[PDB]
């Protein structure tokens, strides 16, 4: 697609730090862009719609070529229209924003220029940032996390995309997502089919594949630390079924692990670690520190900071795993205490690192589940198992909970603020900010 310019586009500035090995940390200055499917997608030369609600016009996109070349993205009202708001070092991203239209939360990508993502080599550093999630309910997602995508959105491999990373373009991740309106300077018209429980979205023909660090995703009630492989690391379309992921048939079919090596403290059985109030080691009504340290071996290393209190990850105890690093030992374990294959059948940790060792996008988002009502993040998954079923309990949510007609309708107020990002060598972070 191309861009329109009905709309301005100015992206929202965000700042952040870069430290040294030496001690110091210097400021950085970026911006943050809205992901291309939340967008208006209209005609090059008028205003009307290529899609609206959740079918695209049969004239102006009878395939994906054509739909690419009659179509253009158009700027963004980050504040009225997304709820998407930023100060300084911090970005605070509302739930529901009502506007002209209801809108549902954003994706949101760290940029370099306002035409370039940032890029981040995470292997032998770490990443550092704060959070609140104490207006984030039992449902919702407040993520941070990297995925494999190219610098310039895709238009450098796909001369078709000239609105690039300045418009959201090229999105993937380990889901193969098949709900994305353009992949690879093309419409997904092709195999359109309408959301059953959504009025804005569908599945297309083709997704778009690529290695993802999930960071963190969470709630006040939840949080997960979750790495996962792909056997091509970078962006790469799909097809189909063959794609595998939560928008396909079969989860398994395709090159990315859909479900990763998670780790999250509850689920291992350390329920009093991270919750709402007092009674619980980090205190989720409260501003949080989580520092992320991706070693050269490809384990990965978590702690935490709240009122000048350091917690490492806590110990798990799982099969013949013990400690809080999330190593090989560690995923194999889960593989054979909780189940499944997908991680190490491709590649678990030592294909992961090939993921970390190039250049990957920073993601900010917000989101609510319309396949399983976030019930894998913050409930207990599947809904037919119980606590005797090992790693099926994964939070204290109930799994009735996070239906998104009912959460958007309960809690439209809810919000997510990162802030204070700060990356650099392992041991750096926690330095004075320049
Ligand atoms: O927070 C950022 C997102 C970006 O996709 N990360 C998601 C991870 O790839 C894991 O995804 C899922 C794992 C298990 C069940 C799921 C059910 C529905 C949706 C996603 C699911
Ligand atoms: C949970 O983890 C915290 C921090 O490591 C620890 O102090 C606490 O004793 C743990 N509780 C349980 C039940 O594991
Ligand atoms: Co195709
Ligand atoms: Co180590």
């Amino acid at each position: 697609q191309s861009a329109c310019t009905l709309q301005s586009e100015t992206h929202p500035p965000l700042t952040w730090q870069k430290c040294s090995s030496g001690g110091t940390c210097t400021q950085q200055t970026g911006s943050v862009v809205i992901d291309a499917n939340w967008r208006w997608t209209h005609a090059t030369n008028s205003s009307t719609n290529c899609y609206d609600g959740n079918t695209w016009s049969s004239t102006l996109c009878p395939d994906n070529e054509t739909c690419a070349k009659n179509c253009c993205l158009d700027g963004a009202a980050y504040a009225s229209t997304y709820g998407v708001t930023t100060s300084g070092n911090s970005l605070s991203i509302g739930f529901v924003t009502q506007s002209a239209q209801k809108n549902v939360g954003a994706r949101l990508y760290l940029m370099a220029s306002d035409t370039t993502y940032q890029e981040f080599t995470l292997l032998g550093n770490e990443f550092s940032f704060d959070v609140d999630v104490s207006q984030l309910p039992c449902g919702l997602n407040g993520a941070l996390y990297f995925v494999s995508m190219d610098a310039d959105g895709g238009v450098s491999k796909y001369p078709t995309n000239t609105a690039g990373a300045k418009y959201g373009t090229g999105y993937c991740d380990s889901q193969c997502p098949r709900d994305l309106k353009f992949i690879n300077g093309q419409a997904n018209v092709e195999g359109w089919e309408p959301s059953s429980n959504n009025a804005n979205t569908g599945i297309g023909g083709h997704g778009s594949c690529c290695s993802e660090m999930d960071i963190w995703e969470a709630n006040s009630i939840s949080e997960a630390l979750t790495p996962h492989p792909c056997t091509t690391v970078g962006q790469e379309i799909c097809e189909g079924d063959g794609c595998g992921g939560t928008y396909s048939d079969n989860r398994y079919g395709g090159t990315c692990d859909p479900d990763g090596c998670d780790w999250n403290p509850y689920r291992l059985g350390n329920t009093s670690f991270y919750g709402p109030g007092s009674s619980f080691t980090l205190d989720t009504t409260k501003k949080l520190t989580v520092v992320t340290q991706f070693e050269t071996s490809g384990a990965i290393n978590r702690y935490y900071v709240q009122n000048g209190v350091t917690f490492q990850q806590p110990n798990a105890e799982l099969g013949s795993y013990s400690g809080n690093e999330l190593n090989d030992d560690y995923c194999t374990a889960e593989e054979a205490e909780f189940g499944g294959s997908s991680f190490s059948d491709k590649g678990g940790l030592t294909q992961f690192k090939k993921a970390t060792s190039g250049g990957m996008v920073l993601v900010m988002s917000l989101w609510d589940d319309y396949y399983a009502n976030m019930l894998w993040l913050d409930s207990t998954y599947p809904t037919n198992e119980t606590s005797s079923t090992p790693g099926a309990v994964r939070g204290s949510c109930s799994t009735s909970s996070g239906v998104p007609a009912q959460v958007e309708s309960q809690s439209p107020n809810a919000k997510v603020t990162f802030s204070n990002i700060k990356f650099g060598p392992i041991g750096s972070t926690g330095n004075p900010s320049g």
